[PDB]
């Protein structure tokens, strides 16, 4: 029996997590939903608490803490432990009745729950790429201290990579550890991309696209359009699997059947395939190193018929190159990249800047950043990341305001 | 350091095996070639003995035993143990200085070396599909007796399937063992096929194709027998049965898929419905290497797969009307008993008849069908030696029956 807590349960990731748990429990009682955690969606959480009856309920916004208490009681025969804010978050992570934690909180924010889950030596099913990109060094340091804690990737491409690996080798190491690619005999990674909605547009057409043309969460949807998502996923790949940037190739695969591929040192390539869906990577992160039966629609390769692959144009998608450059430079440049992107993404979402202004703002912030001495100790490293994150957001806003 | 013997070293598999060993040895000394074995190609064996200097040389044909002795003389600082026939084959398999045996002997003949390799608890890198199809039951029984022996698949599609599995689960079982697919969480297998040279022909055009049309242009130099089997898709039918025995997968869970680009070599659907596939250019060096490095991988200097360059991958269902051999293989597999032995033996005759322009394309399937129809299931022998003789007799019977049907025309 696998005891699970879902963080950000009303979100895209959270809903899909409960969907696959529900379906798999119809076949065999494998999962127990022990805790649910949201921001302010009280009504949606009440509805989820009805079906799964978790031991713990938690909401971040304390102002809606009373509303949740009233909605619970009429559910007969249930008394849950209702908690709030960061302290409730911490109590869930320290519980001995929980083995695996799904982090479905979006943006840089998700880092707090990730660290507490690691500190308590839990399996962390991490969908939040932002925390890996801004705080890869910090997570690596933390996973070194808390030796039983593990991050299992949920982002579809990184889940595919992880599925392609030999668990006989994976068990000798873990994600976000030095030497991961050497132990797993990894030579090269093909990181597949849908290409997003703007893939077939000219430079002239690109220069006038809007948020409407681009519009998953609204944030990841814009990132998909600029191919900044794939840029962030390159850095994510580097941290999770210890693969060199010169060994990661972005490939546009518009059918989204092959989710990513791993080239091993003998040059044999292994890839994971399925329909575009998040239930598989969520499930695997919870069943690893085993697999369990599902009633999901089987892949029909004859029906799919055709799979295509081509290189992305770096001229049309300058965000990709910026992410490689920030990754290669190392230090806190990926933190800066992520923070400046958050601002520029939102400005484009609200029709304040143009498409090529996104990469332009990000480039200027990166140029203005100077490498910093990396703090030796974990608490000081975390504060450093927060300050540099904050600085880069402010810098990006300032470039916009001039 | 991995000590290897190559059986059928001058053939297509054998040459590709020595090619990848040579290349890998330039990076680091990982392989030692301990023995080479051929049928009658003395001159090609001498040339191979020059480069690899194996401890053992063996040839089956005793009439060219004297010619080899004189030639090894040209090669200096080399005094190898030169052997002959089945006896020499057995001495190589019983040597303690050999860990892995590559079986690249073609046809039903390859079964003898396969059994002695198993009897001596060796790792057997088996490319010969005929032995698995005619004697799957026997090999399963033999692997149960010799618990340290393992067959590692070399046939590209079966190697791909094997590469797609988690070695953390593979190590708890072995190929050709009951419950293999349950332990490995296998739900379904996509068995990819090139489709061969006749894939886009109509029924009318098929009805008049010849061995020349089938042989002229392959991906690489393959044997004449496997080329014809490729053209009729009987190769894939044999590979279906091979998949069933190697991985304990039900026939209703094996789907043949035509993939003309031959980049994806096969796919495994697991019980959660996630699919894993192995990809590379069409080449035998990878599956040969992996069979010798398993459960590890080693560095090569092979050309990296360029997916953007490949650009397009296509998939479609094969037409059973155009390729009746596929259905016949399923039917023989499903019936079980010695029907796959009969299928293989009748095909060997019909393949050769079509190769020598004696029968037409559809006559291949017609002769095989008639032989299968005439066969009655036999009580399966309990003991391994008697089972082997039973297989040989049925093999022989089916070849004679196929020739007899041909002669009543
Ligand atoms: N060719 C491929 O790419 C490929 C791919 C998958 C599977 N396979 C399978 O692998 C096997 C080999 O195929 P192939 O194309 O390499 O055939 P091949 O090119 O014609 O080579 C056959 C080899 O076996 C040797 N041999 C034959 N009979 C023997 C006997 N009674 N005793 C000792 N040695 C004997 C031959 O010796 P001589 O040279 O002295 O005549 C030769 O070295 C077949 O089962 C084939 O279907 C092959
Ligand atoms: C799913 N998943 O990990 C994303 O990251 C969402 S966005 C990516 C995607 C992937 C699959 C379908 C559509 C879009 P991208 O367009 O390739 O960046
Ligand atoms: C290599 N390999 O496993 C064979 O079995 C040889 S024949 C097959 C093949 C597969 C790949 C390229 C060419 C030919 P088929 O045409 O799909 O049967
Ligand atoms: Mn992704
Ligand atoms: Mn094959």
């Amino acid at each position: 029996p696998i005891n699970v807590a879902i963080f950000g349960s009303t979100g895209s990731i959270g809903t899909n997590a409960l969907n696959i748990i529900r379906e798999c429990n119809k076949i065999e009682n494998v999962f127990n939903v022990k805790a649910l955690y949201v921001n302010k969606s009280v009504n949606e959480l009440y509805e989820q608490a009805r079906e799964f009856l978790p031991e713990y309920l938690c909401i971040h916004d304390k102002s809606v803490y009373e509303e949740l208490k009233e909605l619970v009681k009429n559910i007969k025969d249930y008394k849950p432990i209702i908690l709030c804010g960061d302290e409730g978050m911490k109590e869930i992570c320290s519980s001995n009745s929980i083995d695996k934690i799904v982090i479905g909180i979006d943006s840089f924010q998700g880092l707090y729950s990730t660290m507490y889950a690691i500190m308590n030596n839990k399996i962390v099913a991490l969908a939040n790429k932002e925390s890996i990109v801004s705080a890869g060094f910090f997570l690596k340091k933390l996973l070194n201290i808390h030796k039983n804690a593990k991050i299992i990737p949920v982002d579809s491409e990184h889940s595919a990579i992880f599925q392609c690996l030999d668990n006989n080798k994976v068990l000798k190491t873990k994600c976000l550890q030095d030497n991961f690619s050497k132990i797993n005999n990894i030579n090269k990674i093909f990181l597949c991309s849908s290409g997003g909605p703007f893939q077939n547009l000219t430079m002239d057409e690109l220069k006038n696209v809007t948020s409407e043309n681009a519009l998953m969460g609204k944030k990841i949807t814009i990132d998909s359009a600029t191919m900044m998502n794939k840029g962030l996923e390159v850095i994510e790949t580097h941290f999770l699997f210890d693969v060199d940037y010169n060994d990661i190739e972005v490939i546009v695969h518009k059918e989204c059947i092959i989710h990513s591929c791993v080239e091993f040192i003998d040059k044999s390539v292994i890839s994971q395939m399925y329909y575009p869906d998040m239930q598989i990577p969520i499930l695997y992160s919870l069943t690893w190193p085993d697999r369990i039966k599902t009633n999901l629609k089987p892949l029909d390769l004859a029906q799919v018929s055709t799979l295509t692959f081509h290189k992305p144009s770096l001229e049309h998608f300058p965000c990709i190159k910026l992410a490689y450059q920030a990754g290669i430079k190392g230090n806190f440049y990926p933190t800066v990249l992520n923070a400046s992107n958050e601002i520029a993404n939102n400005l484009f979402l609200n029709n304040k800047i143009k498409y090529f202004d996104i990469s332009s703002i990000i480039s200027q912030v990166l140029e203005s950043f100077n490498s910093q001495k990396v703090s030796e100790n974990s608490e000081d490293l975390m504060k450093q990341i927060l300050q540099i994150h904050s600085w880069a957001k402010d810098k990006a806003t300032d470039i916009y305001n001039k």
